[PDB]
C-alpha cells in the first residue's frame, strides 16, 4: 500500500556505490531504526555553485561525535563525493545534499549505540514568497534533557508538532521560545529581526542550532556596515520589529510577511540580505 | 565493515511475510531514517507465556497515534503475530518482542510525517543480580519540549548518554530528575522505594513512561495489603530507603544494592514483589 520511491530523482552514496532511488539500508534490529542514532546536515547546489558545503560536511562530522556515532568520513571526502555526485544529474534543477550517520547494534547496553557500528550515506536528490508566523505553545529542549548539541533526527518530531499545530491555525510556521521564555528560533530555521535600522538575533545558548546561513548573514550584514546583535528577544520585540526574516531552509534568506494578526512588508534589509547572500555566493 | 546481521536468532513479520536475519526496511529518502518518525515497544515470551503482551500492543497504537502516525493493525492482530511467531523458534530461550511503526514520508512540510505512510513490522528475537545506581546530571525532558507521551526512539539517546555517564562512574545505571528536580525514573526503568514496610513510586507526570510493570507491580501489592504511595521523590528520600528497586526492562523486577557509596541489601518487599509478578503471570 504504501510507496517508497521518491518524490523526485535521487542518487545515494553508500558502501562505495551510488544507488538510485530509495534502497533499504537499515532494518529491524539496526540500533538507528528503534533507538534513535541517527545524525545528517543539509545543503544546496544550484547554478554550478554549493554556498558553505564544506561547513555542512565539517558540521555533519560534529553532529556524530555529539550524538556518540564515530564519523567514518573526513569532511573532505564528502565534500568530494558531493561534487561527483551532483554530475549524475541534468543540472537543471537545485539539488539538496543530505549526509547521513546512523548506528547499526548497541553496546554494554542496547539503549547506548556501539560508535563502532557507525556507518555512512550521502543522499543527493532534486528540489521539488513571504511566510506568516505565530507563537508556538511549544519550547525547545535543553542540553540537559536532549542532545541539542547535535542535528539529529531525534530533535524533530518536536517541529513536527511545532508546525502542525501552527497550520492548524493557519500560519505557515511558528516562533518557539527555549525553557526561559526567550524566543529561540522557528519551527524549521534561524529567526532575525530589524528594528530601526538594527538587526537583531537570539543569542545562541544551546537550546537551538546556532545555524550555517546565520553565521554567513551575520558576518555578511556586519562587513556591509550593519549593526548586528544577537541577545535575548522576546515575543513583544518581535511584535514591535520593523522587519522579520528567517535563515536556513537549505542556505536561504526568506522574509516574513505576517506575525500573529499583524501584516508586514518585505523590508529593505532584507532585500539587503538577500543580495549579499547572493553575491558572496557567487564570488 | 560493519557487520549488520543481528546477535542473536530474529524473525520479523512485515509486508506479510516472516524474515529472518536484519532484512532492510528503511531507505535515505525514508522520512524515519533522518527525521525522527518511529515508535516501537516491547514484551517477553518466557516458558509459554506473555505477561501483558495485550497491553503492550495496545501501548505501541497510542505510541503511534501520540507520534502522529496511524497505527495499521489493531492490538488483537499484533498479538496474533506475536504468537504464531514465537513458534518458529526452539522455545529453549526467552524471546523479545519488538512492535514498530515508522514513517516514509512527510507532508505539506517535510518535517512532519505523513500519517498514511506509516508501516509496520513485528520483530521477535531471543534474549542475549543486583544493580548500583548513581544521581544523573541530565533530567528528563517535557512534554511542552518533546513528545513524552509515546514510546519512541527520539527519546532515547537522552538515555544513552545516562548510562554512559553513570558507567563512566562506575555504576550500572543513574536515577534521572524532572525539571523540577523530582527523581522520575532510571536511565532504563521505572523505579519504586521501601520505607518503614511503605512503597513508594514517583507520581505520573508526562516527564516519562508510566510502565505497563508498574502499574501490575503496584496492582499487585495493594492486593496483597501493602500500602504503595504515588508522590513526588527526591534524592534525599532515596539515600534514606530500606530498599530500592526497578520495573520494566521486559517485564523484570530487579533489586538495587548499591545507591551512590551506600551498600543495601536486596529487600524482602522486593522478592515479594517478584513472587507475586511471577505467581499472577503463571496464573
Amino acid at each position: 500500500a504504501v510507496d517508497t520511491s521518491p518524490r523526485s530523482t535521487t542518487w545515494t552514496f553508500v558502501d562505495g556505490e551510488w544507488l538510485a532511488g530509495n534502497p533499504p539500508l537499515i532494518g529491524p534490529t539496526s540500533h538507528a531504526m528503534w533507538l534513535g542514532s541517527t545524525v545528517f546536515d543539509g545543503a544546496r547546489w544550484f547554478d554550478g555553485i554549493a554556498p558553505d558545503l564544506d561547513l555542512h560536511c565539517q558540521r555533519v562530522n560534529r553532529s556524530a561525535e555529539a550524538l556518540g556515532l564515530k564519523p567514518t568520513m573526513s569532511a573532505e571526502e564528502i565534500e568530494g563525493l558531493a561534487w561527483e555526485g551532483v554530475k549524475k544529474f541534468d543540472g537543471k534543477t537545485a539539488i539538496y545534499v543530505k549526509p547521513m550517520y546512523w548506528g547499526e547494534h548497541g553496546s554494554w547496553s542496547v539503549v547506548a549505540v556501539d560508535p563502532e557500528s557507525t556507518r555512512f550515506a550521502l543522499c543527493l536528490f532534486e528540489a521539488p514568497a513571504g511566510s506568516s508566523l505565530t507563537l508556538s505553545p511549544f519550547r525547545r529542549p535543553t542540553l540537559e534533557c536532549m542532545p541539542t548539541d547535535a542535528k539529529a533526527g531525534c530533535l524533530y518530531p518536536n517541529n513536527a508538532r511545532i508546525l502542525n499545530e501552527a497550520r492548524s491555525r493557519g500560519f505557515d510556521n511558528a516562533l518557539v521560545r527555549d525553557m526561559l521564555g526567550n524566543i529561540a528560533e522557528t519551527g524549521s530555521s534561524n529567526i532575525f529581526m530589524v528594528k530601526d535600522g538594527v538587526v537583531f538575533t537570539p543569542a545562541a545558548n544551546r537550546t537551538f542550532l546556532a545555524g550555517i546561513t546565520r553565521s554567513r548573514v551575520m558576518g555578511l550584514l556586519s562587513e556591509a556596515g550593519f549593526e548586528v546583535i544577537e541577545t535575548s528577544l522576546t515575543m513583544a520585540d518581535f511584535e514591535g520589529a520593523d522587519e522579520i526574516f528567517t535563515s536556513g531552509n537549505y542556505s536561504k534568506v526568506l522574509p516574513v510577511t505576517r506575525l500573529e494578526q499583524r501584516e508586514l512588508q518585505a523590508g529593505p534589509v532584507t532585500a539587503k540580505a538577500r543580495d549579499l547572500y547572493m553575491d558572496w555566493a557567487h564570488a
